RNA sequence: CGCAUAAAGAUGAGACGCGUUUUAGAGCUAGAAAUAGCAAGUUAAAAUAAGGCUAGUCCGUUAUCAACUUGAAAAAGUGGCACCGAGUCGGUGCUU
DNA sequence: CGTGATTCCAGCGTCTCATCTTTATGAT
DNA sequence: ATTGGAATCACG
């Protein structure tokens, strides 16, 4: 019945818990051990830690269940243009579609002709020779009038619908218009047609380099108004040109309609909106938009094609045909002076594939980029290679058909050629002619976002209702799918239930009941004085309505002094007015209301009760939908109400957000009583005039106990299920459900005695690519040429130094000049906001400067001059996206107030009181399964404390108190963390009762200026220290009223010592069966080799290949009889077989035929031990394996190096220096230097521990002579050199690592041999309870 | 108190472009061959987790998982204490 | 001629839309 | 980046 705490350190890999007893004690304790080994009892220590690995996202689920969906989505175009085609194609080719269909299969498994299109060699070499690309015969079949062979025709069918380009683009595409400077010159002659007052003159301005230019869309935005004489980016051309490019202009100010008017030509809904805002001005300016609109083709279109389209209706082939020639013409033109300049090279340049060659570009593995790196070394040491150095320079030497950035084409140009071949073939063929319009909409098919797959409720992700129950087909897709209801039930789904009732849902943002909820909330916390009052009161329920009716129906906004005059001085006829409890302006507005007033220009269809259920369905209709047409459908039977003016102003509106109440609650729920709601109380409550909070706070009310009632079950989830509705990385969801765990197994060790305290903390916790995307859109948002000086490796830009410079512009970022990109490790890297008022080390925190004394004084913001000066650079960096805003708003806080003492001193609080909402739930979840009992006058019984510590409190105590932290030693690190929490926390709460409303979870009252706060949260853990600065304190603390001895320094520093020093730590290994792809996804070319896995069943690999390197899920240990020899006699074996994830299914439908047909006999179903990844061997002297697949092991013992090493390491190393004064600094330099010979020691210990479990003899032997090698080092590169040593004798998988110049590689246990005769430990999620099998036994 | 913005992240849906694999695009000449020289090279079909049944324009890489017993499953149950110590836990006394 | 040491290799870019939470800035 | 699969390679 002894009084015990737990400690817990929760992370993303790890998970370290603890006990502690009254004197910071880790007990002990023998725990039974189950098995067939002779041991049966084991003294273990109740500390530890559980590692697992991190928990992934369903990103990567989600983004191959999409391309599934894809993949399938368009076997079916295909197979739907195979069924239009099936009939007319059997009359002329029977076989040609399964020909098609086999053509992957080699010779021997063809049923029909290896050629698929003719089913002969010599029409199939002429159709090759007269169309060598599809380009060709597209081409050919858009221009040509000629009757052609249905096979091509549907070729180039297939083709256009197979890969139809993006859909980002809507409306319709003219391929008509292509020239840039024609069409820019016809939107200046009828902008000069429309406006003689201020002409615009662009005539000398290259408009094609400049509107096609590479750069960003703002960038080209700005340089043609710079380009421009006399134009604004935000004046009429300029909102043209924006328009044209892509970026949505505000026409609202260039014609002052008060209307925004918003118009992106790549949005549908832009017609619609355009005749809005010619309503608003005019029909002729449209026109002008008009050849705005031909214009951002213009641009569109001059990016892809680059080729005349007056010659032939089919650009794109036009363009492909014209890639083609180019590159036959390079081809050759390069060959002739490769063999009459460097002929050596030839063979290396056009015969072997493993270069970067042209074989190696088309037979081989290298790409274009690779490509033009290998070849333009050879084109500069060459003579005649200027066209091949400009088209390499373009990116346009030797190009492909089918490249990478293909990806701009719109499915426009793919239906505009489908549309003019259809056309072409439709008098020859009738059925072309008849199912014309199929063909487009197969080509143009696609399943809106919000409707989702089309399922028929065997799908966890589809929510789509079905008007009929009959197959979907794009043609029928309209009649079938039910489009508003899968609309509002894709919103809905995914929506929020409000916190009080979980079966009801949320009213949206902008309901008009939410909006009266709201301001009768802020009214009814109107406190009003004037003058006659011997009292401050409330105001009532009829003056309450009388101002809603009279100041916020008629007013967007509600200030205090439009209360005192249009109201009290208006009616009530008090001149003097003074508010209490409210601000100069009201937060709750009607802005719904006023938007709808203006919308619908009447008041008493507003103000009527009984059909404001219609405009609650009518703001729930306009923030459902996002496309016009739903919210069209769905107010259609709102028609007779208003008027098709008032519909069209309607279907414009949208609104966006949703609440955190719902319907039910505000007025739906009544009182028994009085039978009044919410909302009605909220109109008229009586003298009390009580909020919201006091509404769901008053216990004689019954709407306390229906909110009670409602979550009756309160989630009404699992454990598992609850802790997945936390927010918050998955990895660390799967800690929080270990800690849970591991927390009931450690209340089950101590006789079913819950703790006292339950302490807790949290931890904080490709980029290249990330980093070259921002780099790329800063710098052309920008427009500096700095990337083009330099490129930069993906890797290279890790460098914290270059990438400041780099999102710097290359520029010292408080002065005005420009850093060296050479003179490099020179400049410093400062924090905006001090180290001491805020730990943040990233970017956004981080400023590279030539030098930091520029920054002014290093106690508060940067100062006001350098503001002054660099604001205007600051706010470029910021529309560029280089700095975000939270880092411009700390940059300008000189001139916005600096940093007052206030701000400060919650910095310095805000680093030790844990405010992260996701350790709020962890204690919240711990406190509801640690305290299940409940006081008779509704109290929970709070017998476990649960608090919540944060990682600084931690490591202060560390680092003050010599107990240093090395994590490259062992694991013991998160044990120990989960043990230091654990005094730390109950010390606190010992000393400090008053600060549990800071730690302790839950709410207490208990509190009692900013130098005050300053130094009580400074020094809230110096009542460790012995000595302050120079204030001395007692050898023993006291707790203060209640005596109480809360710390001892001359014992319980012991004890702690004691504690970290113990060899015994239970660390766990989370065994995982592995789960995820079956296999590597790269396909492998055809070999003769067993560990190939087919593609298909009928695939076999030794023909066409497949993947190979199988996942395994876990390893089957089996003892069994294979045959041997050509006798095939039966020989006993007990091997591991390692069930892979593909066969995991077979494999558990029935262990005993997939064991017999992998060819052992005779197996034992009850001996059958399934091993997961990381199960746990001990073979001998202590050596553990933990089993990484069937065959491969993973070290598993861990060194208990002492303490004084680990403290030794520490020092020697410098981490951040010694973060000391000079004289500790010095102090604990002549410890290093007196106890040099440590490092020996250290090295004796890896040997013999080497010796002992690693068996890594060669290694070894490496690593010793590399130590012997560098033996007159500085200690402190040796010591950091023996930290990087740990890695040899690290647990888990081997890795390779380095010593000084000397590297050393993973030594892998590549058999699984010896652990069948080892004993298996199944090891407990604490490790405390162990069943131990001898597998030799068996 | 709330409100605005930004950033980050989680989840879900709809698309695009590649990549890879096999086949098709009779390679020619001198050769007995080994080969040597020369010619050509851009494209397409099919698959893109094996596959499953619920047969859908569906689902298949997330989360969960020591052992034993009771079980569709969710899951439920199973493991004395104190003291001395310490090379991954041992010893002693009490108890069962 | 098995067997330990050594080497190599691993699917990847883009866009549109919606909902949510959390952190960090401020206005008011 | 990592760590297991696969092939290759040196060799006693
Ligand atoms: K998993
Ligand atoms: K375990």
């Amino acid at each position: 019945d002894k009084k015990y705490s737990i400690g817990l350190a929760i992370g993303t890999n790890s998970v370290g818990w603890a006990v502690i007893t009254d004197e910071y004690k880790v007990p002990s304790k023998k725990f039974k051990v189950l098995g067939n080994t002779d041991r049966h009892s084991i003294k273990k220590n109740l500390i530890g830690a559980l590692l697992f690995d991190s928990g992934e996202t369903a990103e990567a689920t989600r983004l191959k269940r999409t391309a599934r969906r894809r993949y399938t989505r368009r076997k079916n175009r295909i197979c739907y243009l195979q069924e239009i085609f099936s009939n007319e194609m059997a009359k002329v080719d029977d076989s040609f579609f399964h020909r098609l269909e086999e053509s992957f299969l080699v010779e021997e498994d063809k049923k029909h002709e290896r050629h698929p299109i003719f089913g002969n060699i010599v029409d199939e070499v002429a159709y090759h020779e007269k169309y060598p690309t599809i380009y060709h015969l597209r081409k050919k079949l858009v221009d040509s009038t000629d009757k052609a062979d249905l096979r091509l025709i549907y070729l180039a069918l297939a083709h256009m619908i197979k890969f139809r380009g993006h859909f980002l683009i809507e409306g319709d595409l003219n391929p008509d218009n292509s020239d840039v400077d024609k069409l820019f010159i016809q939107l200046v002659q009828t902008y000069n047609q429309l406006f003689e007052e201020n002409p615009i003159n662009a005539s000398g301005v290259d408009a094609k380099a400049i509107l096609s230019a590479r750069l960003s869309k703002s960038r080209r935005l700005e340089n043609l108004i710079a380009q421009l004489p006399g134009e604004k980016k935000n004046g009429l051309f300029g909102n043209l040109i924006a328009l044209s490019l892509g970026l949505t202009p505000n026409f609202k100010s260039n014609f002052d309609l008060a209307e925004d008017a918003k118009l992106q030509l790549s949005k549908d809904t832009y017609d619609d909106d355009l005749d809005n805002l010619l309503a608003q001005i005019g029909d002729q300016y449209a026109d002008l938009f008009l050849a705005a609109k031909n214009l951002s083709d213009a641009i569109l279109l001059s990016d892809i094609l680059r080729v005349n389209t007056e010659i032939t209706k089919a650009p794109l082939s036009a363009s492909m045909i014209k890639r083609y020639d180019e590159h036959h013409q390079d081809l050759t033109l390069l060959k002739a002076l490769v063999r009459q300049q460097l002929p050596e090279k030839y063979k290396e340049i056009f015969f072997d594939q493993s270069k970067n060659g042209y074989a190696g570009y088309i037979d081989g593995g290298a790409s274009q980029e690779e490509f033009y790196k290998f070849i333009k070394p050879i084109l500069e040491k060459m003579d005649g290679t200027e066209e091949l150095l400009v088209k390499l320079n373009r990116e346009d030497l030797l190009r492909k058909q089918r490249t990478f950035d293909n990806g701009s084409i719109p499915h426009q140009i793919h239906l505009g050629e489908l549309h003019a071949i259809l056309r072409r073939q439709e008098d020859f063929y009738p059925f072309l002619k008849d199912n014309r319009e199929k063909i487009e909409k197969i080509l143009t098919f696609r399943i809106p976002y919000y409707v989702g797959p089309l399922a028929r409720g065997n799908s966890r992700f589809a929510w789509m209702t079905r008007k009929s129950e009959e197959t979907i087909t794009p043609w029928n897709f309209e009649e079938v799918v039910d489009k508003g209801a899968s609309a509002q039930s894709f919103i809905e789904r995914m929506t929020n239930f409000d916190k009080n009732l979980p079966n009801e849902k949320v009213l949206p943002k902008h309901s008009l009941l939410y909006e009266y909820f709201t301001v009768y909330n802020e009214l009814t916390k109107v406190k009003y004085v004037t003058e006659g009052m011997r009292k401050p009161a409330f105001l009532s329920g009829e003056q309450k309505k009388a101002i809603v009716d009279l100041l916020f129906k008629t007013n967007r906004k509600v200030t205090v002094k439009q209360l005192k005059e249009d109201y009290f001085k208006k009616i009530e006829c008090f001149d003097s007015v003074e508010i209490s409890g409210v601000e100069d302006r009201f937060n709750a507005s009607l802005g719904t209301y006023h938007d709808l007033l203006k919308i619908i220009k009447d008041k008493d269809f507003l103000d009527n009760e009984e059909n404001e259920d219609i405009l609650e369905d009518i703001v729930l209709t306009l923030t459902l939908f996002e496309d016009r047409e739903m919210i069209e459908e769905r107010l259609k039977t709102y028609a007779h109400l208003f008027d098709d003016k008032v519909m069209k102003q309607l279907k414009r509106r949208r609104y966006t957000g949703w609440g955190r109440l719902s319907r039910k609650l505000i007025n739906g729920i009544r009182d028994k009583q009085s039978g009044k709601t919410i909302l009605d109380f909220l109109k008229s409550d009586g003298f009390a005039n009580r909020n919201f909070m006091q509404l769901i706070h008053d216990d004689s009310l019954t709407f306390k106990e229906d909110i009670q009632k409602a979550q009756v079950s309160g989630q009404g989830d699992s454990l598992h299920e609850h802790i997945a509705n936390l927010a918050g990385s998955p990895a660390i969801k799967k800690g929080i459900l270990q800690t849970v765990k591991v927390v009931d197994e450690l209340v089950k060790v101590m006789g079913r005695h819950k703790p006292e305290n339950i302490v807790i903390e949290m931890a904080r916790e490709k980029n290249s690519r990330e980093r070259m995307k921002r780099i790329e859109e800063g710098i052309k948002e920008l427009g500096s040429q700095i990337l083009k000086e330099h490129p930069v490796e993906n890797t290279q830009l890790q460098n914290e130094k270059l990438y400041l410079y780099y999102l710097q512009n290359g520029r010292d970022m408080y002065v005005d000049q420009e850093l060296d990109i050479n003179r490099l490790s020179d400049y410093d890297v400062d924090a905006i906001v001090p180290q001491s008022f805020l730990k943040d080390d990233s970017i956004d925190n981080k400023v590279l400067t030539r030098s930091d004394k520029n920054r002014g004084k290093s106690d508060n913001v940067p100062s006001e001059e350098v503001v002054k000066k660099m604001k205007n650079y600051w706010r470029q960096l910021l529309n560029a996206k280089l700095i975000t805003q939270r880092k411009f708003d700390n940059l300008t806080k000189a001139e916005r107030g600096g940093l007052s003492e206030l701000d400060k001193a919650g910095f310095i609080k805000r680093q030790l009181v844990e405010t992260r909402q996701i350790t709020k739930h962890v204690a919240q979840i711990l406190d509801s399964r640690m305290n299940t009992k409940y006081d008779e006058n509704d109290k929970l019984i709070r017998e476990v404390k649960v608090i919540t510590l944060k990682s600084k409190l931690v490591s202060d105590f560390r680092k003050d108190f010599q107990f240093y932290k090395v994590r490259e030693i062992n694991n013991y690190h998160h044990a120990h963390d989960a043990y230091l929490n654990a005094v730390v926390g109950t010390a606190l709460i010992k000393k400090y009762p008053k600060l549990e409303s800071e730690f302790v979870y839950g709410d207490y009252k208990v509190y009692d200026k900013a130098t005050a706060k300053y130094f009580f949260y400074s020094n809230i853990m110096n009542f460790f220290k012995t000595e302050i600065t120079i204030r001395k304190r007692p050898l023993i603390e006291t707790n203060g009223e209640t005596g109480e001895i809360v710390w001892d320094k001359g014992r319980d520093f012991a004890t702690v010592r004691k504690v970290l020093s113990m060899p015994q730590v239970n660390i766990v290994k989370k065994t995982e069966v592995q789960t995820g792809g079956f296999s590597k996804e790269s396909i492998l070319p055809k070999r003769n080799s067993d560990k190939l896995i087919a593609r298909k069943k009928d695939w076999d690999p030794k023909k066409y290949g497949g993947f190979d390197s199988p996942t395994v899920a876990y390893s089957v240990l089996v003892v069994a009889k294979v045959e041997k020899g050509k006798s095939k006699k039966l020989k006993s074996v007990k091997e591991l077989l390692g069930i892979t994830i593909m066969e995991r299914s077979s494999f558990e439908k029935n262990p005993i035929d997939f064991l017999e047909a992998k060819g052992y006999k005779e197996v034992k179903k009850d001996l059958i031990i399934k091993l997961p990844k990381y199960s746990l061997f001990e073979l001998e002297n202590g050596r553990k394996r933990m089993l990484a697949s069937a065959g491969e092991l993973q070290k598993g013992n861990e060194l208990a190096l002492p303490s004084k090493y680990v403290n030794f390491l520490y020092l020697a190393s410098h981490y951040e220096k010694l973060k000391g004064s000079p004289e500790d600094n010095e102090q604990k330099q002549l410890f290093v230097e007196q106890h040099k010979h440590y490092l020996d020691e250290i090295i004796e210990q890896i040997s013999e521990f080497s010796k002992r479990v690693i068996l890594a003899d060669a290694n070894l032997d490496k690593v010793l002579s590399a130590y012997n090698k560098h033996r007159d080092k500085p200690i402190r590169e040796q010591a950091e050199n023996i930290i990087h040593l740990f890695t040899l004798t690290n647990l888990g998988a081997p890795a390779a690592f380095k010593y000084f110049d000397t590297t050393i590689d993973r030594k892998r246990y590549t058999s699984t041999k010896e652990v069948l005769d080892a004993t298996l430990i199944h090891q407990s999620i604490t490790g405390l309870y162990e069943t131990r099998i001898d597998l030799s036994q068996l």
